[PDB]
């Protein structure tokens, strides 16, 4: 029954308590939330764009006040746009857990303190059922598609198999069906390089003047290099030294001074507790928890889909949306992007991106 | 030089000297350790350099034991009949300049009684050779039959024929490539950042302060073991599965997050971070084209006859770059690949199919 934001503002949507996957429960819910285009009469055009790790409900248009960083899926949703706002209304969310307007370990709890270590472990279930919550308080009971890609996956991955009957069509990018070990191993030792940090404490840092900086750092500069592709890394810095600089007298390479500009990019922007909250969610995604396995669950699920893979994925390799494809009984076949750029194809291959998204609209329309 | 080889599998300490490095810097009193299985020819000419890689040490066979925190890291590789057949070649191994198990490096204590630490000199890959040949001199070895070497080994032993062409008869180069690459930098200068991120890092100068970086070094280990594996094999070994019957929800561990910290923890218990910063460095600085034009111009002008060696699913040296190597290397009569679901690791793990590339090099040496 509440009213949407004004196209391209934030609103803040109360949802309430909800019952978390640990059994915890998580009380006085606000999720954040952007719209482009008009939603129709029936309610029945919008379309939710579900961003990645570091992103927030910001999907297109500039940086300003109030918006750190640029649409990070800029020209998506518009006049003529993939997502056409002459016909569909793009909606998205801060995932619960982030920073950027929604219920995370930086949010102030309602004795005005940030919620820290208080805050508990969630799932992208979890994370889902947040979003669906705001939409049902927005009015919206169904949605056209979902769409999104890396995390943004996971969660539109989660939503058709969970809510198969209030979605119509999905595009899930650059993503697998369950966690891997590979990105279990990077990210738990990601979420470990923070918690070392002697500024962590414990995780209640927020008021104390002093951050875990040089741990998130680090966790940044690898969780870059496992989102690039080797050649193109190598054809863009190989062994060169940043400018002048010197590395046998304390000066930096090319490759290194652009991890640590990285770094700093992301700490000026973003909460090292809501980088290990939404790890975390990252470490316990299954869609075959609970359901007999992925086979099972993806097997069931008559959603139809647009499943893509990046060719240089080092990430999310390939052999995992080929799975999903051949799994979800809705997919005519996986679609492949070949991009240098690896697991960041999903961002920067705005062309092909843009086409898998038309394609999925055109399966829900 | 008229030194002795140590008795077969015991530790030798060779005092090798001051020794001037690329960079200009001078190390007074090196010591190079060394082991070696197999007899010495009369001529001095059955010589094969086993050169080991990041965290490794002399150590190449054996077992585990007293002085030795380690089995042999390619254990089996030399012995009668082995693919170093002892009854024919002597097998010598080194630790590298800039090591912990017995050379000098930045652990080791200087002329004013304190460890090295911060004052330890940036060293390459061509001054790790530097110091290995000046300790075969010592021991009035001047040519060697063949070096082998994987991962940071086959850097050394890049630099080794293409350095001192005319003093050895052949090489084996494995998991390795002409230059280091961007992706490898990254990761390398990242690990780095890590220890020197760390509270107890003290500059360098830790040793003998009774704390020590341990949870950066943990942590660098732990990245470079993911560079190191197969993402199937990892996958199809640990899943997305708990850790025994922990709950990572309620503080366990994920499998493989059990996995890594064990990684970390064996490698804190044998070896010094501040040798893991300056081997790195080195590492970082691995550029066989320096000085020579470049990386074709360095290779192709070099004629030691060698075998090159690459891992199918290698993600730290990925294939292509054994390929160039291949490619451009005259004396390469074409790329030998290693099958091996483990990664980088297969230059390990993989025995009969690098046994195989040692007996072919070694063929190429008599
Ligand atoms: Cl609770
Ligand atoms: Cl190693
Ligand atoms: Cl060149
Ligand atoms: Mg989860
Ligand atoms: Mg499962
Ligand atoms: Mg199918
Ligand atoms: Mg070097
Ligand atoms: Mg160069
Ligand atoms: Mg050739």
């Amino acid at each position: 029954a509440m009213t949407l934001p004004a196209e391209g503002e934030i609103g803040l949507i109360d949802v309430g308590s909800l019952q978390l996957e640990s059994g915890a429960v998580i009380d006085d819910v606000c999720i954040a939330v952007q719209r482009w285009g008009k939603l129709s009469p029936a309610r029945d055009n919008v379309v939710v764009v579900l961003h990645a790790l570091t992103g927030d409900s910001h999907i297109t248009g500039p940086a300003g006040p109030g918006h750190p960083t640029p649409g990070w899926w800029d020209g998506v949703a518009g006049p003529g746009a993939p997502i056409d706002t002459t016909r569909w209304c793009a909606v998205a969310t801060n995932v619960l857990g982030g920073c950027r307007g929604s219920t995370g370990p930086s949010s102030l709890a309602r004795d005005g303190k940030p919620w820290g270590s208080r805050f508990p472990l969630i799932s992208i279930r979890d994370q889902v059922q947040a979003d669906v919550a705001a939409l049902a308080a927005l009015g919206i009971t169904e949605v056209a598609a979902v769409v999104g890609g890396s995390m943004g996956g996971a969660r539109a991955l989660e939503w058709v198999v969970g809510y198969p009957d209030r979605v119509r069509a999905g595009l899930l990018l650059a993503v697998g069906a369950r966690a891997t070990a590979d990105q279990i191993g990077t990210q738990t030792t990601q979420i470990a390089a923070i918690k070392a940090d002697p500024d962590w404490q414990s995780g209640d840092y927020h008021e104390t003047g002093r951050a875990p900086d040089a741990g998130l750092r680090l966790a940044r500069r690898f969780a870059h290099l496992t989102y690039r592709g080797e050649i193109e890394l190598d054809t863009r810095f190989a062994n060169h030294n940043q400018g002048n600089e010197d590395p046998t007298a304390g000066g930096r390479y090319a490759v290194q001074s652009y991890l640590e500009h990285q770094g700093d990019k992301l700490l000026s922007r973003f909460d090292a507790g809501s980088y290990v909250i939404l790890t975390e969610a990252l470490n316990s995604h299954d869609v075959g928890r609970g359901r007999g396995g992925v086979s099972a669950a993806l097997r069931a699920c008559p959603v139809p889909v647009v499943v893509g893979g990046i060719t240089s994925d080092r990430l999310y390799p390939l052999r995992l949306q080929q799975e999903l494809a051949d799994l979800l009984p809705g997919c005519a076949g996986l679609r492949v992007v070949e991009s240098v750029y690896g697991h960041d194809g999903f961002l920067v291959e705005t062309e092909a991106v843009g086409e898998l998204i038309r394609q999925t609209l055109g399966l829900a329309d």
